[PDB]
């Protein structure tokens, strides 16, 4: 079937990259197929199964985006408004000139990638935000930023008068039925938490940190992510405002060379070459400022695109692809941080082999 296309590609991928285990969800009209491969923990050999939790790292940003979008749909958050309107503790800073939308598209004035070590809590974070000077023109340059998506999360929480994680659970996760999705893995599910493996083959598990929940802190299953994918693909039964919020996360906001930056989601018009996709996940895109052009032939969500998002921690490597025009989606989770080049190739081969491209 489907699995005769999928299984040898993942087998070959896990051999070539020495990945201990994977969980894969394929979302199509007709339904969702979940496949589990290998070990959740290389040392114990406990197999990956329907309960195995993977760190999705930077994929967590798509949830942050979604919640921000819902606050927008509810009229509580204005995406074009200065962030300091919702966080008055930043009045008088650069955040008088930077919007939620900038934060959700990484066009916040060159806002850097990492949280600085000197920042150890919310108060030191706010004080750092207050003192920071933009280094790139706002809304005209893209720099991938944990500080930015993190600040969007803090903006959103304030706009909704709630704490980030419980608000995310109540407003996005529970309504999508994502009941295996955690910011903090419960004691009772620790036996289900996969062990990561780093590029050197060493066991590793994500550490907590400032803005962890907002930027990289989700542990979840491939099935749960498939529900977010299903809703993005209009294959779920969802509340109308939540559907709207989800759809709005795929609105194209900036052209960035060959890539279109939507709300955290990144996309390309079809047909797209794999080398273009690989470039999207490379050093030149991820670790350098890229010219970004606001789209004012303003784009509604498109039905002729490859939509993607990578997610990593030190021990884990995830990837989501969505093809709205084919109503098809792919979630690949691994407990090894393996190269993005291989993530793209494997996803392209799977989707092509299934006839979706
Ligand atoms: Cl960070
Ligand atoms: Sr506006
Ligand atoms: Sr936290
Ligand atoms: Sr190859």
């Amino acid at each position: 079937q489907t699995r005769e296309v999928l299984d040898p590609i993942v087998a070959s991928l896990m051999e070539a990259q020495q990945i201990p285990g994977m969980a894969i969800a394929l979302v199509r009209p007709e339904g969702t197929t979940i496949s589990h491969y290998g070990a959740a923990d290389r040392e114990t050999g406990t197999p990956v199964d329907d309960d195995t939790l993977f760190e999705i790292g930077s994929l967590s940003k798509t949830l942050t985006a979604t919640l921000a979008s819902l606050a927008e749909v509810e009229g509580k958050l204005d995406f074009d408004a200065p962030v300091s309107r919702y966080l008055p503790e930043l009045e008088g800073s650069a955040f008088d000139d930077i919007s939620g939308l900038n934060l959700g598209t990484h066009t916040g004035g060159g806002l850097p990638l990492f949280v600085p070590d000197e920042v150890t809590d919310r108060a030191s974070l706010m004080a750092w935000y207050r003192e920071w000077q933009p280094t790139e023109p706002i809304g005209e340059s893209r720099t991938y930023s944990n500080l930015g998506i993190g600040l969007l999360g803090l903006e959103t929480a304030a706009s909704l008068d709630g704490e980030f994680v419980p608000t995310m659970r109540a407003k996005v996760l529970a309504p999508l039925g994502m009941q295996d999705t955690w910011y903090d893995v419960p004691e009772a599910r620790m036996a289900d938490y996969a062990m990561g493996e780093d590029k050197d083959g060493q066991p590793t598990r994500v550490s907590p940190g400032v803005l962890d929940d907002e930027a990289y802190g989700i542990k979840t299953t491939a099935a749960d992510l498939a529900k977010l994918v299903r809703a993005n693909l209009h294959l779920a039964d969802v509340d109308a405002e939540l559907q709207q919020a989800i759809d709005a996360t795929r609105q194209g906001h900036y052209r960035v060379g060959d890539m279109t930056q939507a709300l955290i989601w990144e996309q390309y018009s079809l047909p797209v070459a794999p080398e273009t996709l690989r470039a999207g996940q490379g050093y030149d895109m991820i670790l350098e400022p890229n010219a970004a052009e606001a789209l004012e032939p303003p784009q509604s969500p498109r039905d002729d695109v490859w939509v993607n998002k990578t997610g990593s921690t030190q021990g884990f490597g995830g990837y989501i692809v969505m093809l709205p025009g084919k109503h098809t989606g792919l979630v690949m989770l691994a407990n090894k941080n393996y190269p993005n080049d291989a993530r793209v190739e494997a996803a392209y081969r799977i989707l092509s082999g299934l006839g979706a491209i």
